[PDB]
């Protein structure tokens, strides 16, 4: 059995969490996957010369339920839209609701602004998401599910911060 990172995806409807994560998988953008739909996909990479297998719990949003999901959970990307603010907003809901589970306020954690290739209608700054991350002490990364621009590097990223627990 090789080492096995459970990472979790949240962030409010429609910021790309199951975009991103099906283009991780595999290598498509999909642009219709079902709002409503929470899944789990498993698959095995090459992290730093190791092979290791990632789990990814992409969520969709009973409290016992999503708790649970959360403390099996080793690691989360925490997902907003750079094309709408409220997503942006609702990122602190997300921050809480992880700490309050986790009871760790250095739990492997990376915002992502998503949708990066829409920078026309960008509503989130660069300056303000970054100035959150620094806040919170976690690392900010813009992605896009379209392009795949970071799309890798957020999910190694926070398997490394998994790994270095
Ligand atoms: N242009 C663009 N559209 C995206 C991107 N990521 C997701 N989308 C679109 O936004 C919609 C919602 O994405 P989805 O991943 O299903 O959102 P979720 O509710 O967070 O799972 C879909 O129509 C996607 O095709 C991205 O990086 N760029
Ligand atoms: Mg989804």
């Amino acid at each position: 059995s090789l080492a096995l990172h459970k990472v979790i995806m949240v962030g409010s409807g429609g910021v790309g969490k199951s975009a991103l994560t099906l283009q991780f998988m595999y290598d498509e953008f999909v642009e219709d996957y079902e709002p409503t739909k929470a899944d789990s996909y498993r698959k095995k990479v090459v992290l730093d010369g190791e092979e290791v297998q990632i789990d990814i719990l992409d969520t969709a949003g009973y409290a016992a339920i999503r708790d649970n999901y959360f403390r099996s959970g080793e690691g989360f990307l925490c997902v907003f839209s750079i094309t709408e603010m409220e997503s942006f907003a609702a990122t602190a809901d997300f921050r809480e609701q992880i700490l309050r589970v986790k009871e760790d306020e250095n739990v492997p954690f990376l915002l992502v602004g998503n949708k990066s290739d829409l920078e026309d209608k960008r509503q989130v700054s660069v300056e303000e998401a970054k100035n959150r991350a620094d806040q919170w002490n976690v690392n900010y990364v813009e992605t896009s599910a379209k392009t795949r621009a970071n799309v890798d590097k957020v999910f190694f990223d926070l398997m490394r911060e998994i790994r270095a627990r």
